């Protein structure tokens, strides 16, 4: 594992520090021991190939960096050799120390500004605490150090240089966590800058802004959109300004700044949808132009779940032609065949019902399947914001309407199988439709929340239960008349019941016409305080305060639900329905670029 | 009662203070009357024994505590006598009451610092309020005043002594309250220990450090830790530290610290599961070993109780031979003996699934009751943490299962008996491992809670309306036709469908064919809202009501039990299955120590 290679290249860089007298002398700072070792090599080197200086400048050891460059000048100069530390050199460690005076007698010497710190210990990952990219100007930037970002810069650091995953100091500002100085050190990097690295993409694809949107950095957009602002007139208590869309509305650009924002993994950027021109803006594509669409289809599809429900209703049968020998079967209707299926007038306004269902079974994959492409599966099923759940029974209503067509075609028995499921899940689907409207769409995220939840816990506890019950039942009855009480008269029958007696959906079994079990009474005394007293109840009291804990995410996932579904209808929807939001600039003579006018009160 | 008895004590010792006019004065601090009484016996004793120096010394007196010690110098070398307060002398008390001054006129007067208050009132009970151990140095040390802990030991007070319990002073400093004060004091005290004293056991085998485990002092644990760790390097916002592992993890000793910890009954022990090092540590063995062999544990523990089931559903049964004489009879199936049990295919398939079954009883109980004796039987079976209602139903189906084994060997009939109650308690067990999983770990603990408390007061007041209500019904129905309304028609009847109406299992009795009782009616309106509609919805309130307070707890007990489980699976399973946790200090020269290395952010 990662985790113990680590910790042994630890051990053994230590174990070579204190092996090694230079490397001892250099993480002691004793100038004696250090003046007679340089007065008796100097390029002896650690156990990850680090030489004498990088331990100096580790452990922060001015005086022994400065004996060991008057003896060997080109210690400056040298990287770390060994996979998790390659390319390190003195002056990333200096400048990470924050060692002023260090760093500027390893750039006095030639330390490069340009070395990259390309070894396993510096890359973005779960695997390290910190990302500080791989030049020293990104360490000195994301460590806050102005004066050694000015030091750096004056030795000419390359500004626009990029990390392994493409990110320049811009994109790694937006990755801190210290944002009370990351704003004001962004300030000081543009200002050596002043196209415009704002615009430089990532490996990704993502510039600053965009990665801003993403990562969920409200403190950062919210710092970059002062740069995108323009204040036209404040008068007494209000204020009109008028904000650039270009990168929020990301007209024509691959994915949008508004696709990158609600499909996100991460958490915190679902809150740049609170912030002021992303706020307004959405909310104004949703009032003019996604609830009005969104209600459309809403109703479309309720006409055809209507439709595909009727076909189900007016299903073909027929008069059984095999006897009912067997005194406990039920069965009288039988499926017509295809040759015999459609011969009334009513068997041809089924055919168009029926043709209408495969039609948005074809149209529904045709929608769904290119988007699994875009997102990629494992988000596109995995995201509560995007739909991901309605997603998958969408697809499976579509399948099993499919398959029931070929079950029709080929005079396949059985229909009452894929068709039961089908009207489950195309009708249980239209709880889609619900993320549009404020009453219902809160309440559609707690089914959610409570099925994967506090229903799934409950279930695997509730079986362990029913499994034990079952069995006693059963095996209670297996001495005893079926006839006189037949709820455990098999397994299934006795696993279905207890089940049924678990959730109080069938009474009690009892026949006060009989002497049952003396073993049944005992048994289900302990089964109704279990099952039914304890258990059943314990499920509302564990519900009721999972409510009231995630009732603040509940509203917060909702309001990016109608977000996200503002985004979906105007990528999907054709470009006449959406008309381009915000305000053209070039009839006012602002040029090509689209603006959002609000007027706000202090 | 020992209260009675400590206030008859303290009304005594007062009374032949008031009595003996040498005490009184030295009570009062009244010179002159000391004086005239000193220059006219002076080994008077109050009720305990205590002398006229002991008198002045509790009263704070030391102008009259010099007096008697001008008059009587050998008073500065008695002890008290009474079993209360044995040994006690005025050194223990001018210590306890911080007179510095008295204390160096008592220590000037040959006062003897190895003195040992070996009454009743200084033992660790819950009957003393206070537990400073026996030597005027432990006294000193939990009153907290470094002067007199320096002057006792200039004095020649012995550090390494032990209490009546085997606690030196610093396993007395871990059982205070005082914990702002009590980690310097114990610094004061290693000073002039300079086998270390941290390594002295009491005589429950605990050394100081262990004690900080057991008595869950996470500040004393994490002072203590302090001289057990190792700062590699320190670079920028990152430090890495080596923490010595060797009382932690306990490595071949007897009881370990983590078992202490674990098995420990005081409420804070499983905060030290917190720290540091310890939770690094728990993670780090669960993670690896711990949840890959305990989901192996409960996946064969569920194909056991499959195989078992299977034994249970074909168990072997035929044609009664005795007729249905009677006609409420319903039985019709009778027990194989065993000479006609063994016969077919499928019977020799059962002889084997029942071989497994009776092979895991026993195995079960291999494992199950060495353990009640390490643990003890009253810690085994009480504490959450290890399991102790799991251990109780477990080896009470093992039970079940080897006298369903000897029923079957002596042809004995009523096997569904033991055979049901197993196949409950059997499948109920499987919650046990209920506690390797997030999601259903924390649930399983609120079924616990839920069960020894809400469902526990609800059923003794459901119980009384149950036997109200069921002899109403009853009496009700004496006079009327069993054979229109049955649910009544005996009190062992009346009573259970009584308990079936009030949890609602069972449809309140109605035969609109004939003219039931006019005071069924009325009892049937009465109770309704008494059992359905009052209690069993305020079941559902007070358990909501103790959700959402238990819930922090419930958390805390969960992450207890992964750890008690992490160290039951090592405990017991081959050692090659546990590869000791944490770096092998040999190999880089740190000698045969063992490390957990913990890398972190500031
Ligand atoms: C999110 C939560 C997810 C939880 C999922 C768990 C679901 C468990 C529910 C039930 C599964 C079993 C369905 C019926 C199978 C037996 C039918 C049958 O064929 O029975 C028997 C044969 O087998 C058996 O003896 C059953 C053996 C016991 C199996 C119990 C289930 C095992 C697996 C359960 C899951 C384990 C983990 C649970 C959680 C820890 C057929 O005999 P008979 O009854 O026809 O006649 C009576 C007997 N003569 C023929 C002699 C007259
Ligand atoms: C955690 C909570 C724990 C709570 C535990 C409490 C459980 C109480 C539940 C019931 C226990 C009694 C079970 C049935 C016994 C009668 C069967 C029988 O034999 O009845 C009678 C004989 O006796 C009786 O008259 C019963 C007398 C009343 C006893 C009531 C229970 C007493 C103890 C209850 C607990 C006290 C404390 C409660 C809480 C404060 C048999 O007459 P018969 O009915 O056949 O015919 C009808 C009558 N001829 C024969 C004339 C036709
Ligand atoms: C025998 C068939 C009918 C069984 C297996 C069918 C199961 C259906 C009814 C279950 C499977 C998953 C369930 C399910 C998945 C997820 C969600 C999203 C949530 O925000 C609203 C409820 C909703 C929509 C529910 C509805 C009921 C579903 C669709
Ligand atoms: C309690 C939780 C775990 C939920 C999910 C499980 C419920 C179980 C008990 C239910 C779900 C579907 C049920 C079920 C499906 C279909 C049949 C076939 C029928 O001819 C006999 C009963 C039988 C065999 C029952 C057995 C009990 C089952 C398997
Ligand atoms: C007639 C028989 C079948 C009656 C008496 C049997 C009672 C059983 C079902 C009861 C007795 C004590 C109960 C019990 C004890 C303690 C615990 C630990 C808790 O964390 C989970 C529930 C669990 C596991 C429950 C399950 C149900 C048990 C085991
Ligand atoms: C309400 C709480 C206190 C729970 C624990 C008690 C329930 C009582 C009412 C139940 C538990 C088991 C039941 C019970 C066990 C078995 C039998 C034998 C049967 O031939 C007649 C009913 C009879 C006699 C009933 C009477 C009512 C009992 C004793
Ligand atoms: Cl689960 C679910 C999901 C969506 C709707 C859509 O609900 C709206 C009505 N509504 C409800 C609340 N506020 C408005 C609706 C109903 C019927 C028809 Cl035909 C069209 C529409 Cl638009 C209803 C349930
Ligand atoms: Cl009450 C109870 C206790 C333990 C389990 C063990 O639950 C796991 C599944 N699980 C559940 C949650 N997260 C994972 C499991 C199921 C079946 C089999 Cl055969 C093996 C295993 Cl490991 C299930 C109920």
């Amino acid at each position: 594992d990662w985790e113990q290679y680590r910790d042994r290249v630890n051990m053994l860089q230590q174990e070579r520090i204190r092996d090694s007298p230079l490397l001892q002398a250099a993480k002691e700072n004793d100038l004696r021991l250090l003046k007679i070792l340089l007065l008796n090599d100097f390029q002896q080197r650690g156990a990850v190939g680090e030489t004498a200086l990088h331990v100096a400048a580790l452990y922060d050891n001015l005086e022994a960096a400065t004996l060991l460059m008057e003896a060997a000048p080109e210690l400056a100069k040298e990287p770390a050799l060994c996979e998790p530390f390659v390319g390190q050199t003195a002056l990333h460690i200096a400048v990470m120390n924050q060692n002023l005076n260090l760093v500027r007698a390893l750039l006095a010497r030639g330390a490069s500004v340009s070395a990259r710190a390309t070894g396993a210990a510096f890359r973005r990952s779960p695997h390290n605490l910190i990302y500080y990219g791989e030049h020293p100007l990104s360490f000195a930037a994301c460590v806050g150090s102005e004066e050694i970002v000015r030091l750096l810069i004056e030795h000419g650091a390359d500004i626009r240089a990029q990390d392994s995953l493409g990110n320049t100091v811009l994109h790694i500002l937006i990755l801190q966590p210290n944002k009370t100085f990351a704003c004001q050190m962004y300030n000081l990097l543009l200002s050596y800058d002043e196209q415009s690295l704002e615009l430089v993409p990532n490996h990704q694809g993502l510039t600053p802004f965009k990665l801003a949107g993403v990562e969920g950095n409200t403190v950062m957009f919210q710092h970059l959109m002062q740069k995108r602002k323009h204040v036209q007139w404040t008068c007494g208590p209000l204020t009109s300004t008028l904000y650039d869309l270009t990168e929020i509305d990301s007209w024509g650009e691959e994915l949008s700044f508004l696709e990158l924002v609600v499909s996100s993994k991460k958490r915190e950027a679902r809150q740049i949808l609170e912030q002021t021109p992303v706020k307004e803006l959405v909310s104004f594509k949703w009032k003019k132009y996604g609830r009005p669409y969104f209600c459309v289809l809403a109703s479309l599809y309720i006409l055809y779940m209507i439709c595909f429900t009727t076909c189900c209703i007016y299903r073909p049968l027929k008069l059984r032609d095999d006897n009912r020998t067997d005194p406990r079967d039920i069965t009288i209707l039988q499926q017509k065949l295809l040759q015999e299926a459609y011969v009334t007038h009513q068997d041809n306004i089924r055919l168009v019902g029926e043709l209408v269902t495969v039609t948005g079974a074809v149209i529904i994959l045709l929608l769904e399947i290119p988007d699994i492409f875009r997102v990629g599966a494992s988000r596109y099923f995995g995201q509560t914001i995007l739909g991901g759940p309605f997603h998958v029974i969408i697809i499976t209503y579509a399948s099993l309407v499919l398959l029931t067509m070929v079950m029709r075609l080929t005079n396949m028995n059985g229909e009452v199988v894929p068709l039961s499921f089908a009207l489950v899940l195309g009708w249980c689907s239209v709880m889609y439709f619900a993320r549009g409207f404020q009453m219902l769409g809160p309440f559609t995220i707690m089914i959610q929340k409570m099925i994967f939840g506090d229903l799934m816990r409950f279930c695997w506890l509730m079986a362990v239960v029913i499994l034990g019950f079952a069995s006693a039942f059963h095996i209670t009855f297996q001495t005893e008349d079926p006839n006189n009480l037949g709820e455990f008269s098999d397994y299934p029958t006795a696993l279905f019941s207890t089940f049924e007696l678990f959730l109080t959906i069938i009474d009690g079994p009892a026949n006060y016409s009989v002497d049952l079990p003396f073993m049944y009474c005992i048994t289900y005394a302990a089964f109704a305080i279990i099952a039914t007293l304890l258990m059943l109840n314990l499920f509302i009291a564990m519900m009721g305060d999972t409510h009231w804990r995630v009732a603040q995410e509940r509203d917060e996932l909702w309001r990016a639900q109608v977000v996200a579904t503002t985004v979906m209808l105007e990528r999907k929807m054709p470009r006449f329905l959406w008309p381009r939001s915000g305000i053209c600039g070039y009839e006012y003579g602002l040029g090509d670029r689209w603006f959002l006018r609000v007027e706000n009160h202090h």
